[PDB]
């Protein structure tokens, strides 16, 4: 090149901050990404790999599938509440981004009033704890009593097979600061939590798996937790379950109920493992369902 020609600019590669703002009536919703993680869904889904492979190909995907891990912040005006918290470092080095994305979204952990846990798998409770301390120093954490009593019981850890013991260890370590400080407040099934947010039992994926129903000024968003893991399989065929389910029959029943109710009601859903931000509508589509992601909107 000519004298002092500059080298070609290197690729930057880093992703944009993983948060997405959406108004819901008077409430401000911020989808928060914890990162993604590859899942061997051909092996984990409870059907023959060839059927999964064919379904993935139809959506231009292949296993291992990069799967989003999402949480949802809701500012109701009177309360700042966080639904799920990501994995922290419990599920590998690609997750644990929630804390940075919360900061990029303009909030600090000390501002969070209440945290609602859909279920105590590591990629939903790991974000509660850092350095054996509560990462959210003012928050009250709530989850179903059945989930608490299953995952936070020493007997169930000691009965669990070796490759499942970490789920109980991680849940206990994640909840312990709050339990010790008197800031873990269970509920039992369908419960009003704060004005505008209710717990709706959706048991199956875990014994206390809970859906959170957010409503303001007639605008409803139903946060489904882990009622779905693999959009490219489970919207066309909601009967396909996954090894991560504690009770796969109940999990399939709860997913079918939620999809049918959302199709009938025409309201928004948000789900922890739909491609970030994981927010959209559902319409019936023959024997299955079609997801309609929200339109990109800027205030
Ligand atoms: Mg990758
Ligand atoms: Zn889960
Ligand atoms: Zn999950």
């Amino acid at each position: 090149g000519t004298i002092g020609s500059m080298a070609a600019a290197p690729q930057v590669k880093t992703q944009a901050p993983g948060f997405y703002r959406m108004m819901l009536g008077d409430f401000e919703v911020t989808a928060l990404s914890d990162g993604t993680v590859d899942l061997p869904v051909d092996k984990l889904l409870n059907q023959p790999p060839a059927k999964t492979q064919s379904a993935l190909a139809k959506s231009f995907l292949k296993a291992p599938l990069e799967t989003s891990v999402n949480a949802y912040l809701v500012n109701t005006g009177s309360k700042l509440v966080l639904v799920d918290t990501g994995a922290a470092g419990l599920f590998g080095p690609t997750l644990g981004k929630l804390a940075a994305n919360l900061k990029a979204a303009g909030y600090q952990p000390e501002q969070v009033d209440e945290i609602y846990i859909t279920h105590m798998h590591p990629d939903h409770v790991g974000g509660l704890m850092a350095n054996e301390q509560a990462a959210f120093p003012n928050a009250v954490v709530r989850a179903d009593q059945k989930d608490a009593d299953f995952w936070l019981s020493q007997a169930n850890l000691d009965k669990a097979p070796d490759d499942e013991k970490g789920f109980f260890q991680g849940a206990m370590a994640s909840l312990n600061p709050y339990v010790k400080a008197g800031k873990f407040k269970p509920f039992s099934g369908n419960t009003d939590l704060v004005p505008g947010i209710k717990a709706l039992a959706s048991h199956g994926h875990t014994p206390g798996h809970t859906t959170y129903v957010v409503e303001s000024k007639g605008q409803k968003l139903v946060l489904l937790g882990d009622l779905i893991h693999v959009a490219a399989v489970q919207f066309d065929d909601p009967s396909v379950t996954i090894q991560f389910d504690s009770d796969s029959k109940a999990a399939a029943a709860e997913r079918k109920k939620a999809f049918a109710d959302a199709a009938k009601g025409g309201y928004l859903i948000g789900a922890a493992h739909l491609s970030f931000p994981g927010i959209g509508h559902i319409r019936a589509d023959g024997k299955g369902y079609r997801f309609v992601p929200v339109n990109y909107s800027v205030a």
